[PDB]
């Protein structure tokens, strides 16, 4: 019940496979009744019964076995292996959606490998668990109910000896399995460690090499792998020790048994019929004890897992929801004295800020390289859910809308672009349907300066590019961030310096692009090279945390108020 | 022997394990022959030896099984778990190194995903294997041994049932085990797959969102999911239909003795002396067999995957050697007529290029967003060892040169910047000893227009950075790549468009600091705004894969080929 009871239920649609192979076990043990039938007799009574048994009764051996044996075993590992590899995979397929159902710094925290880790890694453990070890803590968990109400009244002075050590065995084995749910917890943590270290090691080595640490690397995995090796071996060893001192338990009650068969056995009692049975039953049900011990190790491992787990899953989904969804956009952003910081208790990013971006219109964000820019850029799309203040889209905040659509009411190109490994095509078509007309996106890679670079490389649209624009210029990566973000076509669109890094021709195309397009639509560009700029309906000059100057090109310029400074500093 | 054997020797180091659970499995042996020799006779005979027997021999049970039993487990779990949990750790820790020895566009073809998978799952399969199965494979091996030597005399009439069926369980048993090697194989991949679509998940969290296809990553990940617990499931019953088969192959031998005891004993020869003991012989033999075949199956999960990654182990170094190690770096860059291609058979994205870069001077690389800038850019330090002409630093080509000090002679900052998650002072500290004085990164960071945000950020040097710069702005990251870049101080010094993201002021404060130190040494700085440029000893203007035009930013205006064009569009 409990924790191990909480994971019943995703269990439990799965059960037809857990009584399927229950039914397996009991029919070899039939099998086992029948075997022993024919095995012991002609053994020694082999020649006595040379012709009616053992000729007429082979053929009943091959088929006795064979279709009771053969097939049960098959049916056991039939239903067992199913019923686990179902609840694993479909553990490991719930975190992972729930993983991406943590919007915010979230994932700006802890490193993405740990996440993977537990993924991968986390969910393996919790399966082998559900299925191996329910089977045999139910059949030696069940050999030892059988055995213990059988030495209850069967022998009611022995049975005295069992309610003894019974709650012994008991309370030093339930310690035994609380250092086995901790010693597996933190042997994941390092696994999805290990991870980690390594995610960097490729991850970084473009940088590795001139570095000039590869080494280095080296070194931080060596105490990984083997803080790795250690924490594992740290839980065997503990689990090997684990087994002998059970077995003393085990040898206490046994040798209670001597102690009183010589005594009170010479005081009849037990006599040669109960000193062989209540003895043979002794010896006998010390066994299967001492191998649910065993597996219970295993069992641990696996139910810790789904506590750590089930843990991360019962996380809170920093999804907080609206109610209204809307489908229509003007893009009419407004927001008023917004405040916000990152992660709570420290410095605000951005204070008391006030911007209406009516629709149609073209407000740009420039700045001091460390202003909230693109702060507020990804703040619009609720990413952090603000500080303090409002911001809403057509009079309605952020929060009285529905995450979902409210995200789908903007199309953005964030300053460092980020792809995927599909084809050109779909690292644009990845961009709302996933699938639209050969058209959209044959325009969209024009109307974004990329057609003719996309066709000099063959394959075109259809060419496999590199995870995350790899084997590729940037800037015809953040063209094509530019394709994708501008074919999805949405009524507020965001730019963050999407320009970084561009031939300036080219650059200067694409602006010219923009406004032919952007001429209805809502847009927020957000740049550096103010040359995309000069002619923006308005721009919000914005200087640590806070903006200080909404202005015309001209405006600003004539004001001589640090844009100007900025537009000075422009050439030289 | 073979690829079983070519395992051995990183098991070797480890067979001092081996051994000593062999010698803890013996030890156990003689705890059985004793504890039968107890155990039966105090059973029925109990009220018989009531006394002498009963009492005096219950203290050698606590003691006969406490002292061997117990300390005997403990001593096969101890060497076991051992020589396994090494074996695997430092199975990855060569793959991990392996991995990174592998320049080039290695990491470009495949999902880091793929790779990061095979050290975390593929080394533990392995892993199992040597241990747990080297044990089994040879303890319920020898059983096997002397149960065939022993009906192979003792009774040449049944053994030559043995010469009849022991080659079919043979070779029926080599085959499932081929198809075990095979399904763990792909099993594997797709492990591995699972990953990588897990990565991307959370690698594209920003997207997912606004990408508005959070559900169509659930949908590609349930495909994957599912196509590993099918995968998985599918060797599994391969291994279950396995066993009962060869439960058939024993129960045919074992009726074959049936089929000749009720004729050929009715000729005597098998009697009830040996119609008891080699049958009894056969239906023990079928057990220990009918168990090896079991365990067999995670011999070759395990021994599969040493021959997968045994193999990527064996893969080529793409780090190609030379032999000359310069210290000194005098920074003069010079290659001729040197084309360049990628992944072999395509079009050369680099031509007949022929340039030289004079110590202390500084060449700038500008051209169309498509141009081989950035390629040539990292085509200096080897990062694709050449197509076909000749790069030399100092008369010497890169060849002669060792890639090792080679990578030395550089510093870079590439177009987008690659980070770690440590402090700042580390993320640039990392740039060779990883550890210097706090002067020199103060220095660095400062002469970097830095430390002024550093010191803002509370902890300074000392704050935690965002996994790859994600927790600050962009340019702050990126003038900290030009910190780490800088504070290394190399002979030569390429900068990629490291201006990319930058406050125009804070941009030209920088090229202040750079032209105060790159006054001295070699600097070739390749970026898109002009306007850090003018000032350069020369500029190479090169489009579509081909130089154009080499001068000063004087001479290149004057003669109106495409630089001035680009320096034209410069406004507007
Ligand atoms: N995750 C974070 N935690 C704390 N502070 C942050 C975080 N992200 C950004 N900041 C702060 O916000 C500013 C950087 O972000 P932002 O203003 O969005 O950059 P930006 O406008 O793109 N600047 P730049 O890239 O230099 O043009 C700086 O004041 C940072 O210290
Ligand atoms: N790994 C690769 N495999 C194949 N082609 C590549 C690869 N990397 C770059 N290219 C080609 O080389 C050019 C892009 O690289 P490069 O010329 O270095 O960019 P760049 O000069 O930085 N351009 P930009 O970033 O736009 O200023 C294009 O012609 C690409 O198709």
């Amino acid at each position: 019940w409990q924790t191990f009871r909480r994971l019943w239920p995703t269990i439990a649609p799965f059960k037809a496979g857990l009584i399927v192979a229950g039914i397996a076990l009991i029919l070899n043990a039939a099998s086992d009744t029948f075997m022993l039938s024919l095995l012991k007799p002609l053994l020694d009574d082999g020649f006595g019964k040379t012709d009616r048994s053992v000729l007429l009764w082979m053929p009943l051996v091959v088929i006795g076995l064979m279709i009771l044996r053969g097939i049960t075993s098959y049916i056991s590992s039939y239903c067992i292996s199913w019923v686990s590899g179902k609840v694993v995979m479909t553990m490991r397929r719930r975190l992972f959606g729930h993983m991406m159902g943590m919007p915010v710094a979230f994932f700006d925290k802890q490193s993405t490998g740990t996440l993977l880790s537990r993924i991968t890694y986390d969910s393996e453990q919790v399966a082998s668990s559900s299925s191996g070890a329910l089977i045999t803590v139910v059949r030696e968990g069940a050999s030892i109910i059988g055995l213990f109400i059988m030495m209850f009244y069967y022998s009611w002075q022995l049975s005295i000896i069992l309610v003894v050590l019974a709650p012994i065995v008991s309370i030093a084995i339930r310690v035994v399995s609380k250092r086995f749910r901790s010693i597996s917890k933190n042997m994941q943590n390092t696994m999805g460690q290990v991870t980690t270290s390594a995610e960097q090691m490729l991850k970084g080595h473009k940088e590795v090499l001139i570095f000039g640490g590869q080494e280095v690397e080296t070194k931080r995995f060596d105490k990984v792998s083997n803080k790795m090796r250690l924490q594992g071996m740290k839980m065997v060893s503990a689990s090997s020790i684990s087994d002998p001192i059970i077995q003393l338990i085990a040898s206490l009650a046994l040798a209670f048994v001597l102690y009183a068969a010589s005594f009170p056995s010479v005081m009849d009692s037990l006599t040669a019929g109960t000193i062989t049975v209540v003895f043979s039953s002794m010896i006998a049900l010390m066994r299967p004890l001492k191998s649910l011990t065993n597996v219970n190790a295993q069992f641990q491992r696996g139910m810790a897992a789904c506590q750590t787990l089930f843990a991360i899953l019962d996380s809170e989904q920093e999804k907080d929801e609206g109610k209204r969804v809307i489908d229509r956009a003007t893009g009419d952003l407004e927001f008023r004295n917004v405040t916000f910081t990152y992660p709570g208790r420290e410095v605000p990013a951005l204070r008391n800020i006030n911007l209406k971006i009516p629709a149609g219109k073209t407000v740009a964000l420039v700045g001091r390289s460390g202003s909230g820019k693109s702060t507020i850029a990804s703040l619009i799309t609720r990413f952090y859910d603000i500080d303090e203040g409002h911001i809403l889209m057509d009079g309605h905040d952020l929060r009285e809308y529905t995450l979902a659509s409210l995200r789908n009411q903007v199309a953005l190109v964030s300053q460092n672009v980020h792809l995927f490994n599909d084809t050109v095509a779909n690292n644009i078509a990845y961009a709302r349907t996933e699938e639209y007309s050969r058209e959209q996106i044959e325009e969209a890679a024009r109307m974004a300066y990329a057609m003719d670079f996309i066709n000099k490389m063959d394959n075109g649209l259809d060419t496999i590019i590199g995870e995350n624009g790899v084997l590729l210029s940037g800037g015809q990566r953040q063209r094509i961030a530019i394709a994708r973000a501008l074919l999805r076509d949405s009524p507020i669109l965001i730019l963050d310096e999407a320009t970084s890094a561009l031939d300036t021709e080219s650059e200067r195309a694409i602006q010219a692009a923009l406004d032919e397009l952007q001429k209805n639509r809502t847009s927020l560009v957000i740049a550096h090279r103010l040359s995309t700029i000069e002619q923006a309906d308005e721009i919000v000059v914005v200087e640590d945390g806070i903006i200080v100057e909404r202005g015309t090109h001209s405006e600003l310029l004539a004001q001589h108020g640090v844009y100007a400074q900025l537009h000075k500093m422009q050439f030289g």
